[PDB]
């Protein structure tokens, strides 16, 4: 076989050592007819890697677990039923890897919402020997065909990797709630991190009037460069909603704190029958209180959004290359000392705006 | 001589006496150039009246508070800028009475969502020197012509009274989330009461598969003949949600409270990016509970809907005369005792499905 029986990746097993992963060797996942095998070249650092490594939402489902789900690599092998990719193709893998392939979500462009699906890391894929999936801090990654995305040749590897998760996580609710042509529509982006910095460019490229939201004005100058048309410092202008009455056609909360948030203020600026969508929030199960009076005077709604569809990924890469929508990244050659450096900085938000791991040929044998 | 200076009505001034309304005479509101003066003939009982009188949402905003917001009356006087109604017309008044007449929502068929709007009762009208509005349990009513609705000469007044609030409040979220052509859509209505029993009829006229939701097996076939294609009792089938996985296109909640309302279970049955709209308003201290893990699996939404448009009222009355959409009422001659009898009965669920007060001349003239 052209695929080794063991992969190499930077992994942890004790959640106390979430920030200091060590190199480990683990057996591969079984390759089913609809699976694609990659040789990883780059893998962006998503914040949900820190969510899962520290076991803040759910414990670790395996020992020597490799995270990272912003993968871009080269196909070295495919299943006997794969028809969209051949050996040598440059493709990418997001935060999900397996699906039902027989439900209704998979047939109606919603495979990322399939109840029997498996994530890229820390997930038991019942279709593959109930293997706890391994992420992209690895030498190689395996995924189903509908979660493998073809990379255009004009989009470089190190810059298309953050789009495999962070990009699609903010693009999916934008196109679904604003339409691909968002001209004449006012959109709102809360929090300018790895998710927010990409949402501003995509919303701007779609033609919407973008408003960047944060507590301070520390990121005002940088958000205006990223495509925001105005800025609001929710900590400095505490009564900012007075100048935004009946304005926003949609508001996207990009992983901003759902502890110090004031939904009453953001909802007071929505149009009628609009929605407030939160992405990148940690998947915790403690129920919060909800009242209908919070959305009454605007007909508004509150909801979540996870990942996107494969057809949305294609339209995202098409729009990203058409409008030159690239994420600001900090390249970091993958290594035991380098992963601990970026994870320590990414947890504190000390990045502008996405850590991308490179030079996989130098780290793994 | 045309309009008296004081109106008569059955009012309450202490929240402890919510179910013992007294007959009192209060100074009427000023008649502004767009206002319509009615001689009330009928008025339905809506559970918002109980919540208002019981201070379940907020304290009484005035002394001697007349409630009721399903008025069918005869025009006895009009302003000078009125163009739609003349003296002697039979018309209706819902739960809203005025709006700013200068926003975009007032010109975009959303005058019910006006920021400076004033309810029919228990609300300060900034266009009438902050006069707290008075309801329809009264001799006369005053409302802006944009919130006064004409009644067809075929519809009886007592049968058309519930449509001024109960009908429009369920018709508007239905027409906006389904359209008039809801062929194939799956609708779910919770709380088969005043609004619920009408929502089953309107959703049936849309051509959509209706699934009624009750707390017990009572009102079962009563909802079947109304228009519900399916029926589930919340208190019995504790695991009903397992059979509705990815089935509902829209869920409208018309319940008065939260006892027996599992929001996480209702969100489990929605399709991806579908809305859970709640027109029902429990007491402010009562709230639904749902975990963030439920919002993310379906990508669903939770929201509210406040009343409806005037153009939607004209539409609602059109499809009413087409599919014989008529409420089930119980006419009550208005009194100090019959009101208390209806207040105590309706609070305990002893009505199918909406009380309508009649015989106003024997109580006022
Ligand atoms: N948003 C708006 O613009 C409007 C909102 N409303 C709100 O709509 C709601 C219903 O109005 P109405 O239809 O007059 O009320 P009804 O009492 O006429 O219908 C109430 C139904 O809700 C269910 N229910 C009763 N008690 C409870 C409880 N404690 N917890 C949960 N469900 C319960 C029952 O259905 P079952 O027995 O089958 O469960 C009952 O039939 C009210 O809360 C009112 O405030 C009213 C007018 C307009
Ligand atoms: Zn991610
Ligand atoms: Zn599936
Ligand atoms: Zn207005």
């Amino acid at each position: 076989k052209a695929v080794p029986d063991k992969f190499q990746g930077f992994a942890v097993s004790d959640p106390k050592n979430w920030n200091r992963p060590k190199l480990a060797s683990y057996e591969r996942k079984q390759i089913n007819p609809h699976d694609v095998v990659l040789k990883n070249e780059v893998c962006g650092l998503c914040y949900s890697d820190i969510h899962t490594l520290s076991a803040g939402w759910q414990p670790l489902q395996r020992d020597n677990l490799v995270v990272g789900h912003e993968i871009i690599g080269e196909v070295i092998a495919v299943g006997d039923e794969v028809t969209e990719f051949k050996v040598g193709d440059r493709v990418g893998i997001g935060a999900a890897s397996s699906s039902c392939r027989s439900c209704q979500r998979c047939d109606s462009d919603n495979e990322q919402y399939c109840k029997q699906g498996a994530a890229t890391y820390n997930s038991k894929d019942v279709r593959s020997n109930n293997y706890v999936t391994q992420g992209g801090y690895s030498s190689h990654s395996i995924a189903d065909e509908k979660f493998v995305f073809a990379i255009p040749e004009d989009l470089p590897s190190s810059y298309g990797a953050p789009l495999m998760c962070a990009g699609i996580t903010v693009f999916s609710p934008l196109i679904r709630n604003l339409g691909l042509d968002a001209r004449g529509k006012n959109v709102g982006i809360i929090g300018i991190g790895g998710l927010g910095h990409l949402a501003l460019q995509f919303a701007n490229a779609m033609g919407a009037n973008v408003t960047a939201f944060s507590r301070s004005s520390s990121k005002k100058e940088q958000a205006m460069k990223l495509g925001a048309h105005d800025f609001v410092a929710t900590g400095e202008d505490k009564t900012w909603y007075k100048n935004y009455d009946d304005h926003f056609d949609f508001i996207l909360n990009c992983a901003s704190g759902i502890d110090g948030l004031n939904l009453s203020e953001y909802l007071s600026t929505l149009k009628v029958d609009k929605k407030f969508v939160s992405v990148g929030l940690p998947p915790s199960e403690d129920k919060f209180e909800v009242s209908p009076f919070t959305f009454l005077q605007q007909g508004a709604s509150f909801g979540s959004s996870l990942l996107g569809s494969k057809t949305e990924v294609k339209e995202m890469l098409n729009l990203a290359a058409k409008h030159n929508v690239r994420p600001m990244i900090e390249e970091v050659p993958i290594s035991e000392e380098n992963c601990a450096k970026a994870l320590d900085r990414c947890h504190a938000g000390d990045v502008r705006y996405r850590f991308v791991f490179t030079d996989f040929d130098k780290a793994f044998k």
